[PDB]
């Protein structure tokens, strides 16, 4: 059982607020984060929902999947993972335009492929892949997470409309590696949200490749379409995205 | 349950191997470490401490606290944790001697501090913290384990973190949170001095007896300058002859980072 004991949790600096929780830093035998819902009486939504959250992170535990530690039930409702320094590799390429050099993009690829593949071999399908949600801790290690508190990493068939599946998760970690190797988002130059949703969802719209730094090796662009296949079925699997990065990791440095 | 789906794992590289045990660098979802047991059919005995150490591991979720991943029964015993890429505390200090900051220093020991505080929580004695047993992950996060074997090993069991009611080997069980603390109040003087305790002595048993009879003691002044009050202090509680005497985890831990911010 990982019920922390109650009274135990110090909630700290007020980190993010959402719609449904709102993050903390705490302290727990020194930094902790804390994902709170702040509701005086929890529905049978939300209590479910907690319980599919907990239920999912106390079945992970690798380096590249954020680190959970516990939860508490009373007095409100809290699960408690490690706490990271950095920021998620959506603030690095969007906000910040921290320029990787190529070496090290491939690494945080490899990386974010290293436990999407933990993740899928235990039946976790994550459902919300992006950027965002790529936390870079230290900026060395990645740490895949829900962040959540949308569109441009879902895939066609998600956006026609339970249609996810592990094939889902690398369309949106195709999208992912479009970001690396561009450092932009896709669809940059339209302007119309729901556009995009009808476009991306007819096959009008793809990614533009071209845009891709031009020291990326082939081999990446190569595998980039692949995950990136309009089609459910064409797109490969994590255990043979990850022999493809390692293959290529291999002749490069 | 975290059995490991059968044979998925690849052992590799080969980094220490005592009769306890075999120290493999692996892969499972990435680079792995691994610990295995090397017999056709495992003891009654070594299938019992084997169970233990998996008990134990499954009850730890820390940042500080080394990151047991899974095991594995067929086909040997053998349990899987991250692989940490740098060396143990001990290699830093006495073998390769880096000249740490003073910050980082007090860096150092508040992640153990902060480490072994959870494990006491979770009414886990480590029953043998130690320099060598603290490995420095990237050279900059403690990750703390009983490496034994995949560690090098100490000037000379080892001896020099026990506390003398542990050295005195009664026949009544000694381990206690606070021997531990003893133990972390060596490694503190470790960091301090960037030596070991009674270096000038060359006898094995001597050091056993004088320490238990409580006629040797850590030499206090041997501490950088550089070094805080406040350290100094807390160092010398933790050693204290008297058993609960000494301060607990969870104020060790505010100590440290109290001071820390000034
Ligand atoms: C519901 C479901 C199945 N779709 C699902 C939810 C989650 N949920 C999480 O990962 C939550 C857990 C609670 C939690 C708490 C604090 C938190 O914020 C941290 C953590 C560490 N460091 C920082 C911050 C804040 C901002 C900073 O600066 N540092 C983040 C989260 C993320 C994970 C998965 C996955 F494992 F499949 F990926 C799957
Ligand atoms: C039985 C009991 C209660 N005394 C106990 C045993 C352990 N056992 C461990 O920590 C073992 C687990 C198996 C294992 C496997 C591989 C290994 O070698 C690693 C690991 C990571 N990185 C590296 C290496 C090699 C050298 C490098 O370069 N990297 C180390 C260990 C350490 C922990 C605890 C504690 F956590 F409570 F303190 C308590």
């Amino acid at each position: 059982d990982w019920e922390i004991p109650d009274g135990q949790i110090t909630v700290g600096q007020r980190i993010g607020s959402g719609s449904f929780g709102t993050v903390y830093k705490g302290k727990w035998h020194g930094d902790v984060a804390v994902k709170m819902l702040n509701v005086t009486a929890p529905t049978p939504q939300q209590l479910q929902a907690f319980k599919n959250e907990v239920g999912v992170l106390r079945k992970t535990r690798h380096v590249n999947i954020l680190l959970f530690m516990g939860y508490s039930t009373k007095p409100q409702l809290a699960i408690v993972t490690q706490w990271c320094e950095g920021s998620s590799l959506y603030h690095h390429l969007h906000i910040i335009e921290t320029k990787f050099e190529m070496i090290k993009l491939i690494d945080i690829a490899r990386q974010t492929a290293q436990g999407m593949d933990y993740l899928h071999a235990k039946s976790i399908i994550h459902r919300d892949l992006k950027s965002n949600n790529i936390f870079l801790h230290e900026d060395l290690t990645v740490k895949i997470g829900d962040f959540g508190l949308s569109i441009l990493w879902m895939a066609p068939e998600v956006i026609r409309m339970n249609p996810y599946s592990f094939q889902s998760d690398v369309y949106a970690f195709g999208i992912v590696l479009y970001e690396l190797m561009t450092g932009q988002l896709p669809y940059s130059n339209i302007n119309n949200r729901d556009q995009i949703i009808f476009m991306v969802g007819r096959g009008y719209l793809s990614p533009d490749l071209s845009k891709v730094r031009s020291n990326c090796p082939k081999a990446m662009k190569r595998l980039m379409a692949e995950c990136l296949k309009k089609k459910r079925d064409e797109r490969p699997l994590f255990p043979q995205i990850l022999a493809s990065i390692e293959l290529l990791a291999r002749s490069l440095p």
